[PDB]
């Protein structure tokens, strides 16, 4: 049977014609996490209430529905259920919902839980935005330069799960017919050797980089960046670059500056010129640090996207701070992005603050721009308040210690 | 016929038992290099030799002998000669050369020419070594903090160049062959998809593995980090892993620390235990910046060590001076790590520091480690006296703004 208790009062969100209609009572499915998630989720739960019931005086109220998956999924549905199909179903049908960190299990062959979640819904787009909290630790001297935000394309690239083991049968056909069938020479030592597959089609990035820049237009940005390692990987990252830019050509008008290769996209809105630009990976790792400010939205693959992102948490001091959304044209899924933690799991000791910004980055994305907006405002009051958690603390003089659930009540009285 | 001109003074490096037989007057082929190659090569070759002349007193002194590849070949060899077969003979035979930044064309099919170059050579390690040099503008809090050596694995990985083009009859090939025979179902767009192939191997990891472990024995360094992504690529990265840590226990008596998974090494020369142990790549990302101290040695797949050398130079301000090796078993490549920049080339204005210490690499790989000790003292008195070229320059408050030539000079000048 099904150990999930549909709220009594609240009502499911709806999509017609890409347009959420959120009533004022929706259901929100949550999976709590493992490790941490036992501290980090309580403390999102509540602050989330209090910027709702503050921004809209009573009127509005997220109905919390608990959902399963990880460690806590096997204790409830039983053995083996890491990832119970109910909750693919209740993710797509109530079609906006937020996640603490996953446990997957080691030594079982089962994938990544994060990213079947995120392939199985196909959520194609993996959004963070990283901006810097005036006050929070930085191990760079101007992280107030850096405000940007990536697209990460979800769907595709090496992070398929393509691949076979070092002299498995399987791995040996494969070799045996990019050899002999495809003329392969370039494999410098063919046995005991493990094969992965990179994947990049053209509906992939297009359906990406539409998006990104659609947010670029939304919320008034300067540029979009596709980040490629285009010269070496011609035919996946560099077919990434050229599919981008073609988008930005055929949907949205791109001109060509001067001589190329960046283009001019029109605002339609507002009439600023937004520059469509690229930059090689390797280098793009080296101006995020050196000019931060010359970058606004990024455009990327999978795995690119994946590095940059962290890259640029750890120079706004937020590698526990970082927010996260997982978007496909159906459903959303809104997540912590750091790990499960499990040597401070239940001390009330760790940041909360990722999954609260994810949570904030989810009640905008709910059209609630209010409630969003006093996360925001809690969470640059807190920490500049210098009341903080010991990840932060650690690196601070004279700023003063607080819990987890303390850090969460912090955001609440700056709100 | 040859356009090379043998020097008629000089002798031949050998190879007996791995080890180097270099005599007091070396042949060493060099590549100018294109764009800013016309600038930074010259003060290499000035730096080099005033290092030389003043280590060993007159005793010794190279006979550079310029070998071609690249724009600067096809002037001399002809119209679609890009990498003569005579360079890659040449730099097997004279055991020891270097390199200024190359020009690979786009449009005519051709890859990489640097990676031509360790592909064919078998030059499997690159090596990259990034320290911070006193008084350097930097991007950080804490530079000085930094100090690691890079193992980037050359011949596997995505760098292979095995691909092929979205839409073309051999993409459909492998993708049907994928589909129908592997039973692959997780292509997410198998139509207009680009497909890259991944290889990763035991005897290509362990290599570069055993190459890592012995120079961190040789240099009594702390500790070997394996950085792979391997949660996600069980087959190819966390092969890679597994495999490091096989030969650290089977090759140099790695033994179980705790509970594992890091493993403790004794050096034989020293005594000192070393650490070998492993941090997923975007975790690695953040690590680099926030616990920089806590690595030394590193050892990597070659895209993961492509973004790794790139986004630890930009740490220490080194994006115009950070040196590089490529070595392999029978011959070695020193290197130019930047573009040919060519909107400077000929203006004497680019930073020669880069190119300058893969010399001292170069002396040092030699035996020559006078002259090689003498580079890196000027270099750390030239950067301390604030006399620096405009990539410095610009950063910095009351510094003396010197030509590329001019930087060569001081660097002499403070030997
Ligand atoms: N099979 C599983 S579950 C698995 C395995 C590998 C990787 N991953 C994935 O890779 C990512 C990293 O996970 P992991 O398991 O390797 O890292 P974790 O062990 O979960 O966390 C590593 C460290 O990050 C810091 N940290 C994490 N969350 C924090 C918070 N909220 N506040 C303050 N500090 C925090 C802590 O550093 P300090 O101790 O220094 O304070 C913690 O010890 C996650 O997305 C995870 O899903 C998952
Ligand atoms: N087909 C070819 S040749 C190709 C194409 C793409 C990439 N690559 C490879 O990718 C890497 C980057 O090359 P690229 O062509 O994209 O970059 P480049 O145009 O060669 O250089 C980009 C910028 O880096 C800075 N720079 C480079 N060398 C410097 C020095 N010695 N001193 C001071 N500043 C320096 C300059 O920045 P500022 O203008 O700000 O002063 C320069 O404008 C190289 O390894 C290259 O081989 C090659
Ligand atoms: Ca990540
Ligand atoms: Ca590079």
């Amino acid at each position: 049977e099904s150990k999930v208790v549909v709220p009594a009062q609240g009502k499911k969100i709806t999509l017609q014609n890409g347009k959420l209609n959120v009533p004022e009572n929706p259901i929100i499915p949550y999976i709590e996490g493992d490790g941490i998630g036992v501290d980090v989720t309580p403390a999102m739960l509540k602050v989330v209430d209090a910027a709702v019931e503050k921004a809209y005086k009573g009127e509005r109220k997220i109905s919390w529905m608990e959902i399963y998956t990880g460690e806590k999924s096997t204790q409830v549905y039983g053995q083996d259920v890491w990832l119970p199909a109910e909750t693919l179903d209740l993710i797509r049908e109530y079609r906006v919902a937020i996640k603490g960190p996953l446990t997957t299990p080691v030594g079982g062959g089962i994938r990544s839980l994060n990213v079947a979640l995120r392939q199985e819904l196909d959520l194609y787009i993996c959004l963070r935005p990283v901006r810097y909290y005036q006050g929070t630790p930085s191990p760079v001297k101007h992280p107030e330069l850096t405000d940007m935000v990536i697209f990460r394309e979800n769907s595709e690239d090496i992070y398929a799960g393509i691949e076979w083991k070092a002299d498995s049968a399987d791995a040996e056909k494969v070799i045996k017919f990019l050899r002999e069938e495809m003329g392969v020479k370039k494999i410098r030592f063919p046995e005991h050797c493990g094969i992965g597959i990179k994947p990049c089609s053209e509906e992939g990035t297009k359906r990406l980089v539409r998006a990104a820049i659609e947010y670029a237009i939304a919320n008034d940005r300067d540029s979009v960046t596709l980040v490629h390692k285009g010269n070496i990987m011609k035919f996946t990252e560099g077919a990434f670059k050229d599919w981008g830019y073609q988008l930005a050509r055929e949907e949205f008008g791109g001109e060509l500056i001067d001589g190329g290769p960046w283009l001019k996209v029109k605002n339609p809105n507002t009439g600023k010129e937004i520059v469509i630009k690229d930059v090689i990976a390797d280098a793009f790792l080296q101006q995020i640090l050196l000019r931060p400010a010359e970058y606004d939205v990024i455009a990327c693959m999978n795995l690119n996207g994946d590095y940059i992102s962290d890259a640029l948490a750890a120079q706004v001091g937020g590698i526990g701070i970082a927010p996260g959304a997982n978007i496909g044209d159906e459903c959303a899924l809104f997540e912590a992005t750091h790990g499960t933690a499990p040597k401070y799991a239940g001390q009330d000791k760790v940041n909360p603050g990722s999954i609260i910004l994810s949570a904030e980055m989810m009640l905008r994305h709910m059209g609630w721009t209010e409630a969003a907006d006093l996360i925001v405002k809690g969470m640059e009051g807190a920490i500049n308040a210098k009341t903080v958690t010991y990840d932060f603390e650690r690196l601070m003089d004279g700023a003063k210690l607080l819990k987890c659930s303390e850090f969460g009540d912090a955001i609440i009285e700056n709100m």
